[PDB]
This record gives C-alpha cells, structure tokens and sequence, in this order.
C-alpha cells in the first residue's frame, strides 16, 4: 500500500507511491514531486 500525491506521511520512511515518483517532504511531511 503506497500514498498518491497529498497524502501526509514520515519523512524517516516515505511510504509515498514511487510510480509517479513521490517523496514525503520535511516541512510539509506529505507526497511532492522532485525540485
């Protein structure tokens, strides 16, 4: 089970979707794509 983008997760095991390449982030601790 992963997290689609906007779901809020932790950062120490991002559990976000990786097949749109989603990573929890730090200040906001939910799915993001990359900067």
């Amino acid at each position: 089970e992963c997290l689609g983008f906007g779901k809020g997760c932790n950062p120490s095991n991002d559990q976000c979707c990786k097949s749109s390449n989603l990573v929890c982030s730090r200040a906001h601790r939910w799915c993001k794509y990359e900067i």
